[PDB]
């Protein structure tokens, strides 16, 4: 009953503002631009410092005109409704939103450790307490999530954050969605994709749940289950129903990894009569105390070296382009409500 309350107050908590989500809280010259964190197809991430109270953020940046040529109009409404809405230990956390005449802007708490991806890549693979500290923290937020009827779609390392205490913050949520039943949008990470997203089929929570099992896959091993040069040749290895696993692997690892990477949705773990329950109560996770996890108190498998919260030096290194607002407004009507 303990955990029942704590999600029915969480989805309460939630619904308000998503009924009645925040706007227009901040406004560029407000901000004095640090750095560029990284750059995409339609956007880019800023390190940003808040010119009369001397926080740092990173500020999202997404131009309008290229959302709107790669179809991401629904993806970005969805982005900021939903993240303004959300609040849990592991969620990074909205601060301000806002738009201008050519961008929409999500300011974000700032997490100077750095994506897990460099992390992982650096050490090579973590060791399965590691792996298994991390993964209690995503079981915990997807339990969360979906209680909220959200789907997050792109778990990866790189939208992992590890912050000042070693814990994570789940970053980016550009194809998260509110879903009752089924959604049909190819979106997502080629390695991470489940099978019933390859295969165009109307898909739910359980997509989060495989993508898991390549994450956990991942973090033990150093390199996901399903690798090849050409995206069409990963998605003949993921519909096929056959993983290699190392054999350092442990047995429990194994067998967890069996049932969240399993192909028939309607077998694999988190989507079954018991929901999360198989997972948590798994011989894996024999030693999770999820409690203690959520309330993170926990010590930590490693706290990220930084020097301060301006501290840029585990993000990389990206070309400093202008941050250009037209003159003219530019695509008023489409993002309304953002
Ligand atoms: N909330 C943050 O501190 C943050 C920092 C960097 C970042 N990314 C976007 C993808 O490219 C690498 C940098 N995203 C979010």
């Amino acid at each position: 009953e303990s955990v029942k309350e704590f999600l029915a107050k969480a989805k309460e908590e939630f619904l308000k503002k998503w009924e009645s989500p925040s706007q227009n809280t901040a406004q560029l010259d407000h901000f004095d631009r640090i750095k560029t964190l990284g750059t995409g197809s339609f956007g880019r991430v800023m390190l940003v410092k808040h010119k009369e109270t001397g926080n740092h953020y990173a500020m999202k940046i997404l131009d309008k005109q290229k959302v709107v040529k790669l179809k991401q109009i629904e993806h970005t409404l969805n982005e900021k409704r939903i993240l303004q809405a959300v609040n849990f230990p592991f969620l990074v956390k909205l601060e301000f939103s806002f738009k201008d005449n050519s961008n929409l802007y999500m300011v974000m708490e700032y997490v100077p450790g750095g994506e897990m991806f460099s992390h992982l890549r650096r050490i090579g693979r973590f060791s399965e307490p590691h792996a298994r500290f991390y993964a209690a923290q995503i079981v915990l937020t997807f339990e969360y999530l979906h209680s909220l009827d959200l789907i997050y779609r792109d778990l990866k390392p790189e939208n992992l954050l590890i912050d000042q205490q070693g814990y994570i913050q789940v970053t980016d949520f550009g194809f998260a969605k509110r879903v009752k039943g089924r959604t049909w949008t190819l979106c997502g990470t080629p390695e991470y994709l489940a099978p019933e997203i390859i295969l165009s089929k109307g898909y739910n929570k359980a997509v989060d749940w495989w993508a898991l099992g390549v994450l956990i896959y991942e973090m033990a091993a150093g390199y996901p289950p399903f690798f090849a040069d050409q995206p069409i040749q990963i998605y003949e290895k993921i519909v096929s129903g056959k993983v290699r696993f190392p054999s350092h692997f442990s047995s429990d690892l194994k067998d967890l990894l069996r049932n969240l990477l399993q192909v028939d949705l309607t077998k694999r773990f988190g989507n079954l009569k018991n929901g999360v329950n198989d997972i948590k109560n798994h011989k894996w996770f024999a030693t999770t105390d999820w409690i203690a996890i959520y309330q993170r108190k926990v010590e930590a498998p490693f706290i990220p070296k930084f020097k301060g919260p301006g501290d840029t030096s585990n993000f990389d290194d990206y070309e400093e382009e202008e941050i250009r607002v037209s003159i003219n407004e530019k695509c008023g009507k489409e993002f309304t409500e953002f």
